[PDB]
């Protein structure tokens, strides 16, 4: 188990914010957290449309974000307020997700107020600002608190690291081998889409995995001879470590 | 078992219309029902061609439908006429399929006679009438009475609801994650098909499941780096709960 | 076992033409049959090129066929010459393959000599003559005499007829359902490739099985909503009876 | 086990160059070999770009190759210098990979110096020189010394030769059968991409394996009827001997 605060207000509060099975208020708090997470995801994925892109203070999009960040920060602060051991809090993982999901809103807001008002700046960089906007998407994983499915998935992926390594390794070797073969089989032809070996990598990964987008396909006979072998060998290299991961997931899931 | 009427005419009739193993007439009735269902499906799927679309009373298409509806209604009425318990009849499922397959023909016919003759109407709506035409397709499931395969499938799908939930959940998370990544990796380029994050959802679902229609594919290098990972992760998220459903079906089917 | 002729010449001959494990000559005869089969297949698949198509007596293509038919007929006649029981010969299957592979050459040749010389004819029909040319391809299955793999495959396919029926049935139901849904979701749009429900069948089969050729894909949002579900449900309906057939093949193959 | 030299310098040297678990220097040597292999692969795959292609002595690309070949030759020579039995050295496989990876650099260099200086030559041939450049790619397999994954893969592929034969055989039969059917179903149409049976082979292999590049697809109804059956039968013929190979790999990998 875990220690309990065994006190007057703090123990009651921590049982409220930690165990959704306790009472009516615990279920209410949990549903509130789920609703706010969903709202924030929709806001993030919606503000990127062509229509509102155009070319702050009262915009509809800029409000909702502040409300969601307020609620996340309040929840994190209260949850940390009554926590028995600090070492466990540091060693956890959900708290890392929460703090990472709260950081970017402070950085963006913080950066604009100080610099624009009292300095001349590029932005920072086109790349730097763009990079942050992307990190803002980790709010999905806050649903790990409310579903056993994601936690089972996390444990399965942690247990099976080595097989992931093997799968990527076999894919890499196959990609290099077949890219080289099909580039050299089509150098003499003028009308070929393969300009260099680093350009056939995309074709090799899209053919081994059986997606086959349809651009860059062989035309010479020597090209087709190799494009068949790539298709055949993709299945063989892909399907080797799948049973291990499926077995791990099934055991972790049906365990209880 | 089930109670039997244990009477003079009604018991004989219900044994005729319920158990196709009894006699010659039972087999004849069953084959008649199968023929009529097939005819009705062909009529529904055939009257939609470009040729007879053009821009009622004696049309070839409008007759056959009335005959099929007559036979379905007669069969349902007779089957319900001699039924021991009403609660079982309400709690069943095949009867729901039958009544749902009979409703739309009455609504369409019923609506035209009263309104056109004595009122001015839009139709109802373009959408409303169009919506009903689609519901007319549930006549296929009336074959659940005549094949063990469909009933095995129904039981398997009922038992494995949770794994279906998990599969859709993992797909949804993967879709959002990779759509966001590949939209942000291709914002700077002018010649890109991805205008907004809600526009990359189609690409993500068509790549994770390995269909790969071939429109909307990445062009920048940063786009290709992510389009490879989507292809790899689609297999992993798809192939997790398949063994459970296959095991359920195999057990339900080979049970007897 | 099987009866043996137990005689002077006929028993020796039948042991020569039936059991390739006996002696050196048996192995020589077997290799000769394999070489002739391969030659005939190459001739059939080669005479169809654009170059020799253009718009008989001494053509290179017309000779080789007569030689191969001569050898096949000689082998069949000798094999039947010393056969203990006639009922077994009729009830076999390899002999059916041999006679079916020998028939078309006689029909084509036979038809030209009598009719052209003494009558005026269309050909017979464009379709009739074309149909026969296709039947000429059953010469491949004569390799069932020389590989255990094909015979294992034949036994597996014979044992698992019912699961094949179920697979086709589920595919048919899924095809009709999703074709109807995606035709009705795209009637209002002008620029759609789906003209009628019988036209969406091709899209449904190419999407459920995850080939995805790339013509005929949805454009409206309502179309995409259904095109995702088709992709998901294809895997589910395809992957149900595969384990049974794989188990049958594995048992029949590893049995000995 | 294996014999040990049991001597003063040679035994110490062979333990250094053979067992990376011994000491610090053994780990250093192993990491050096890995770094050099990776460098050489990058050089080979990088010198083929459009930019440095243009239309030796001090080029950046021509140096690095000489350094890598020097190190490979030194390592091979030292490893062979202290080897107990010659028969084992000949019967090994890693040494074959090393000598094959060292040969091409000598041939290319050797050929240019003698012939250009004292003779007039074509090159040798466009094909001959091109063929060698391709063989230069076997440097990847030198990583078999430093990963258990590749060695497990080698043992699995050696054990399962027969199932590979069966898979290719079933694919070949299916390809011929469906190519013939879909060529004859589309001869009458003018606007068809299938000019001859040898031209439909590419379509058959790309459809059976479910890649589906998207050129060459059927247009007539008779063509679509067969293009569906090809898609269905590809899964059946592909998925038969996969369980055997997966079982072999799993046993060899989880053995220890
Ligand atoms: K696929
Ligand atoms: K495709
Ligand atoms: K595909």
């Amino acid at each position: 188990e875990r220690p309990l605060p065994r006190r007057d207000f703090q123990r009651q509060v921590w049982l409220l914010f930690e165990y959704p099975e306790s009472s009516g208020p615990a279920r209410g708090i949990a549903i509130v957290s789920v609703l706010v997470i969903l709202i924030s995801i929709v806001i993030f994925c919606l503000e990127t449309l062509p229509e509102f892109r155009d070319e702050s203070f009262s915009d509809p999009f800029f409000v909702v974000e502040t409300l969601c960040i307020i609620w996340f920060s309040f929840e994190l602060l209260v949850r940390f307020f009554a926590c028995p051991s600090k070492a466990t809090f540091s060693r956890n993982i959900m708290n890392l997700i929460d703090i990472v999901a709260i950081i970017p809103y402070f950085i963006t807001l913080g950066t604009e107020l100080a610099e624009r008002q009292g300095n001349g700046q590029q932005a920072m960089s086109l790349a730097i600002l763009r990079v942050i906007r992307l990190v803002r998407v980790f709010r999905i994983f806050k649903l790990s608190r409310h579903s056993k499915g994601l936690q089972i998935l996390g444990q399965t992926l942690k247990a099976s690291m080595r097989e992931l390594g093997l799968l990527i390794f076999f894919l890499f070797i196959g990609v290099i081998l077949f890219s080289s073969a099909v580039y050299f089989a089509e150098a003499d032809d003028p009308t070929s889409g393969f300009s260099s070996i680093p350009d056939a990598f995309w074709w090799a990964v899209v053919t081994m995995t059986t997606v086959g987008y349809g651009d860059m396909h062989p035309v010479t006979i020597g090209g087709k001879i190799v494009g068949s072998l790539c298709a055949i060998a993709g299945v063989l290299t892909i399907a080797l470590p799948v049973p291990v991961i499926v077995s791990n997931f099934n055991y972790f899931y049906h365990r209880e």
